[PDB]
């Protein structure tokens, strides 16, 4: 999404984004209805009731961004930073690496 140079928006929203479009993919081929993306599908909106209150407001808005932010920090070049995912969520990190995956493509 990527502006403007890096006061840091840029870089953690395209990664953020691109989270956004592993879920989207994600809900192409998995999940069954309508309900657009793979997030709330598993185990109904668990993940998020609880640790979807404490990555940060992001973690809070809809559960698309959860999920989206949630990718971010889980490959944060700051490892630190993936650590705080973890400790303040044992599960939602345990979540996208559940979802380890391989969408794309370079």
């Amino acid at each position: 999404g990527s502006k403007g140079v890096e006061l840091r928006n840029d870089s953690e929203g395209f990664i953020h984004e691109f989270g956004h479009a592993v879920d989207d993919y994600a809900g192409y081929l998995l999940d069954k209805n309508q309900s657009d993306l793979v997030t709330n599908s598993k185990k109904f909106i668990d993940i998020f009731k609880e640790e979807g209150s404490n990555l940060t407001s992001y973690g809070r808005t809809n559960e698309a961004e959860f999920f989206a932010e949630a990718f971010r920090l889980m490959h944060s070049t700051d490892h630190a930073e993936r650590l705080k995912v973890q400790k303040n969520a044992p599960k939602t990190f345990q979540f996208i690496n559940d979802q380890i995956k391989f969408i794309i493509n370079s």
